[PDB]
């Protein structure tokens, strides 16, 4: 190999290949955007001619453009599969992909052998984009133009909401370890999906259409289907309306041969401005495209909404055949149906055709099931495809405070995690005061006041913004029996204490004032953070944002929540099982999944070491002398070359520290230590371990402790 | 190969291995910087006291630690060559190395195999910077240890300038294409060395301590010397005095088989803290230090400054010997000097040595010259070293004006391309708009002030902070004959007007006020943007910043300036010849010495070219039907569907952009098509071809263009 210049890829990366890459805690840093910083698209979008923006969206929906002329001279079913996809990278496990920052704009979506064609379909919105310009994002143009198109086209979809914020640098996601397009390294077991993965091969969005691994058996690719599409937050019968109701809709493309298809976008010629997939096919485009290489029309009426796909589906029989590029299809017994479903350009008229993963709608007995009865009565499908791609659109938005425009309809969704509305007046200053003496006096120390905080709104991940002490979740279950929450029962005695404190008050407070059992959770932290910094010598106040609400347990999906269960979290020494790298990896991810810097992950751990919030308050990393004091201790002591550290002699992923004497002092984890290696982190902890330090430590602790209670706080920006 | 983690450092380099890197226009960025946006490193430096840090420093110095006992039980000479080490890594070519941004102690530097041991070098600091804290960057500690300890000794420096800010993430640069450390693939020819590399291997400062490639011959070895240290604007005789200076004290280390010596830093385990090479020779430290594999004492006296090395070197006749390791290098023939040189810790006393590469000044025709005057003139070497030593540790210091505190002799340096101070009042606002007037009262159009302004700040680099519009030095050679800036035409007949009005203010000004040719160059680029705006309709002012001064041919040093001329230059759409990379990889690697982000080069390309900035006036990409207008039509127009790209069948390297009518209406470079195809730039150019972007687009040109125009100015700031 050879090491490039850094302006084409070269870095420490190459001389150290599993080196950790902090430069996931600055992911579209600031000065890669162009608006200024008192840029606020919420505002921009809120003032935004939804109806406008309707017809010049159906005005590009037909008006077929010459270098990729328009099947059937709509653009909509096009536009269906542009936002399908867009939000059909979504997976549970990380809350990452899916349509929320436009990412299907860039490396490497853009360039996803399932995407090919999207291109095409996202260039010809520009005219869109152009007219309401810092109004729109691609983000929610995408999405808005799928949507858009449903309702072209007689379905009447369950409304919209603008929001999703346009970034300028690909979010950089493990999409799995295969470097093949289309490779696939990822099961084990009987058909195990690796996990974090929700598709089946690299670069497809779920399943393959020719079935598992090209064999194109309906009964087969229907577990495929179903198992990704779980991994995506659709069950049985959302998966079964979403396929119906997306085939509804257009056509494949696969008029000539693949190897006639040029490079993907990210590798094809400066003059193809951003566009790939060139073909020398005929005409390369319109009667003659290629896309996936498939070659299917599923219904006679490929732009109107109607029951024809499930009255075709079961009015044939099919047998396997072959498209025009090789691909595996299914086609009508006995020539029936000949010549009755129509031709994009034209053209003599062809006969039906469905795909292998088509089939297993009616092959699949869960499926045949829900797609029977829709074929008997079909107004139920209407409704399930409507609430299915409504969340499907929607489902990585985060709290429905970030919902906008006039178009987002009132109902509560419980997949949406929703939190009651505030019904009384929030406490002000006066209260918040008292309140944060009476939590000061009620007998909880300070290790159980900061650790039941932070298990509460640590639960918050960026990629789609579920989770967070919003909610008071932390007392339903499943929150209240995560391994990393409730080690040893103590997390009871907390909230016990805390639903006391929130009864008397509000059996006390003065005319309408009530308080939450999630604000008091985050206020006690906060509180104990102030008392601890006064043992350490420092006056300070927490800042605290009332207004959270209490959900109940039939307001908690307790399967849906399953996936926010930390299965790491260094922030509290807490390493179960099954984590896919070391944990200095896993903390990175997690700080990541916070939107933490480096900066602010660093001098949390350093606080919440010495504020006793490890899990089971075991003594790795809490090197300090003081209890429940509010110190740098531990980057001053991380910085002691007195100390020696070896790796403990049991084999436990500890590290024992020594001093002169030869006397162990203090042990670690690899967490803690990474903090003294690693040269980049070490700078910082050379920052906060300085003799000046300490009231920059306090400062910025609390910053960042405060940011990480208002992550989910979407109801106040 | 198999696709990473991103937090183990993979992402979309993997699929497309040779894309476009835009990280280089987001280096050190803002949310990684513990300190606060407001931190100000001039006012905390301003407040130290360096006496107080001296002796601090001095009591680091001979204070010994067990973990790296100190050889001759003083760290000072170990503290000279991390000094030197520290600033050893600059180049002419693009500046970058240096002891600037305290880069040693991140990747890739802080693990060269020629910067083993100095991790230890710097942990001994710590304590020193544990008690200055944020008043003293590491950057300026690194070096300041090496200065103190030579005046520890008795030679007197010249002098020290504090001033460079710590960064958080490390510089990256291009350091080679090998895979291999000390590997070589940069020689061709008769060593004729690889631009722009100044190391003769892959991760050597300068040289191999053992001739070329391990060939200990001292001529061929003085061959190398030569051209590395010239490369790092070091001539004869500063090359000379460096290294004699150097050599005066220490040694090396090489007491046994370095296969003992353990994996570099940034491959070493967590329980290492950051250190590396730990080594199982011995005690693998002090009597045992295997640091090069040589080991050589060079004088008898090695923590005293004399003349004693010359006088061995001279006074000896000197036979080729292995180490302990294995490792080539000199010592006296005939068994003279026996006992005579000093052991570090007590043992017996050896013989003399040298390393090959210190024979060289003896054995090469020049440099025998020049130290053997010094031999009998040691006043002579001493005068020479302090200035060589000061412009080492300086060079990459920019501008006078940066260097801060007590030790900075007033005495005006050649090299460092000084400016006049000052000598009148400046031209007030009145006076300022007045001037703006008679030039656009000139027969100079939009399209030469603009480009000629451009050409003289433009040429400042943010690696070493050289160039840029103060000191007029346009008009002076070589700037005034560089291919860029007038190609056979225009320019002199610009400087010869600009001058005339010059006169015509100066020759009757308001009392004492004057102005400077380099002041009006840029304020002439100033008021045509402000022409260029009005045609398009808008009433803006671009600020303008007087007090620069004009400096004279004598103090220009026409050679230093030479490493200063673009080979390349994508905001004036000029590519000459000798480029490592195709040009839209130089254009960014020119905004990164810009210090621009990608939003900021985005609207420059797209207002110059609006302008007439380009190179010969040519017609590459300049998307727009006006004369002399600044509109976002390069935006607008790179963004039209309707316009089609191919290469121009000339092979040209230019590309054609036909309408409907295959007419050729636009034709553009590599360097304008890559806004419309690269994804991330695409995206910018979208945010700037929208309807509603021209207010905006015109704002961020005008605060990129004032940014351009005081790159230098650190006089103001
Ligand atoms: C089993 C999962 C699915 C598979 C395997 C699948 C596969 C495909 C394939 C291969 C194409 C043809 C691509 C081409 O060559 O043009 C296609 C087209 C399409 N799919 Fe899907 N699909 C699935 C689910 C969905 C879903 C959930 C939707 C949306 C609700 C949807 C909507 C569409 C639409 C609208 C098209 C037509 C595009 C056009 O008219 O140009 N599909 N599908
Ligand atoms: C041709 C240029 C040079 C070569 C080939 C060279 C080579 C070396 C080598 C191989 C070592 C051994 C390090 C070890 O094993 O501990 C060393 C040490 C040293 N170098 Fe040089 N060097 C050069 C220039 C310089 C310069 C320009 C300076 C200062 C201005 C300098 C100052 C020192 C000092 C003080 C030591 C002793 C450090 C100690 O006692 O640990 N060297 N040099
Ligand atoms: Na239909
Ligand atoms: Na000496």
């Amino acid at each position: 190999g050879h090491m490039k210049y850094p302006v084409e890829g070269g870095g420490n990366q190459d001389w150290w290949p599993n080196r950790l890459n902090l430069k996931v805690l600055h992911q579209n840093p600031a000065v890669a955007d162009p608006m200024g910083a008192a840029f606020d698209y919420a505002a921009e979008v809120a003032t935004i001619d939804v109806d406008a923006l309707t017809r010049d969206i159906e005005e590009v929906m037909t008006t077929s453009q010459p270098w990729w002329p328009a099947d059937y001279g709509h653009y909509g079913p096009l536009f269906i599969r542009m936002a399908w996809h867009a939000a059909g990278t979504y997976r549970i496990h990380d809350g990452r992909g899916g349509a929320g920052g436009g990412m299907q704009r860039f490396a490497p979506l853009n360039s996803w052998p399932d995407n090919a064609s999207l291109d095409k379909a996202r260039r010809l919105l520009w005219p869109v984009k152009k007219k309401y310009g810092k109004k729109l994002s691609w983000a929610d143009l995408i999405v808005f133009a799928g949507n858009c198109a449903l309702e072209s086209m007689g379905f009447k979809t369950f409304g919209f909401g603008f929001g999703r914020v346009d970034q300028w640098e690909p979010d950089e996601v493990y999409w799995g370890k295969e470097a093949t397009w289309l490779g696939d390294e990822r099961y084990s077991g009987k058909r195990d999906l690796e996990n974090p993965l929700a598709a089946v091969q690299m670069g497809l969005i779920y399943v393959n259409p020719e079935g598992p691994n090209g064999n194109p058996d309906p009964m087969a690719a229907a577990v495929d289907i179903r198992e990704t599409f779980r991994r995506m937050a659709m069950n049985d019968v959302e998966t079964a309306a979403l396929i119906v109701g997306g085939h509804t809709f257009g056509k494949t493309h696969g008029a000539g041969p693949a190897d006639l298809v040029g490079p993907e976008p990210e590798a094809a010629p400066l003059e193809q401005m951003g566009l790939g997939w060139k073909s020398s096919y005929g005409t390369g485009t319109g009667k003659d495209a290629i896309t996936s290489g498939i070659e299917v029309v599923w219904t006679n009426t490929p732009t109107k909404w109607d029951n024809s796909f499930l009255e075709i589906l079961y009015g044939y029989e099919w047998e396997l055949t072959k498209s025009p590029a090789g691909a595996w299809q299914y086609t009508a017994k006995d020539g029936a149906g000949a010549g009755t479903i129509p031709d994009p350009f034209g053209g003599p008229g062809r006969s039906p055709t469905m795909l292998a993963t088509d089939l297993s709608l009616r092959v699949d007995p869960i499926y045949e099931r829900i797609t029977r009865r829709w074929l008997e009565h079909p107004e139920e499908l209407a409704d399930e495809f409507a609430k299915a791609w409504y969340k499907l659109i929607h489902r990585d938005m985060g709290p429905v405070a970030r919902y906008l425009g006039p178009l987002v309809p009132k109902q509560t969704l419980l997949w949406q995690d929703p939190v009651p509305a505030v019904s009384h007046d929030l406490v002000g200053e006066a209260e918040i005061a008292s309140l944060k003496s009476q939590i000061r006096a009620s007998g909880l120390t300070v290790s159980q006041l900061v650790s039941t905080a932070w298990a509460a709104a640590s639960s918050f991940r960026g990629s789609d913004k579920r989770g967070g002490a919003n909610g008071g979740r932390i007392r339903l279950q499943p929150q209240v029996g995560w391994e990393v929450n409730d080690p040893d029962g103590d997390l009871r005695k907390v909230i016990r204490t805390l639903e006391e404190i929130q009864e008397s008050f509000n059996s006390a407070a003065p005319g309408n004032i009530k308080v939450s059992f999630a604000d008091l959770v985050v206020l006690g932290g906060c509180a104990a953070i102030e008392k601890a910094a006064k043992a350490a010598g420092h006056n300070i106040t927490v800042p605290f944002t009332p207004g959270r609400t209490d959900a109940s347990q039939e307001q908690t999906d307790v399967e849906s929540f399953a996936v926010l269960e930390p299965k790491a979290d260094g922030f509290r020494n807490y390493l179960g099982k099954g984590n896919p790298l070391p944990a200095e990896y896993m903390l990175l991810d997690k700080a990541n999944l916070l939107t933490l810097s480096a900066p602010e992950m660093t001098v949390l751990v350093g606080g919440l070491r010495v504020l006793g919030a490890n899990y089971k308050r075991l003594p790795l990393g809490v090197f300090t002398e003081a209890s429940e004091s509010l110190t740098n201790d531990f980057f001053v002591n991380l910085l002691d070359m007195g100390i020696t550290w070896e790796p403990s002699p049991a084999d436990d992923g500890t590290y024992q520290g020594k001093d002169g004497s030869g006397k162990v002092k203090w042990t670690g984890s690899r967490v803690d230590l990474v903090f003294g290696s690693n040269s980049e982190l070490r700078a910082l902890v050379e920052v906060y371990g300085a003799d000046d330090a300490q009231p920059k430590f306090v400062q910025d602790f609390v910053a960042a402790w405060d940011k990480v209670m208002n992550l989910d706080r979407f109801d106040v920006r």
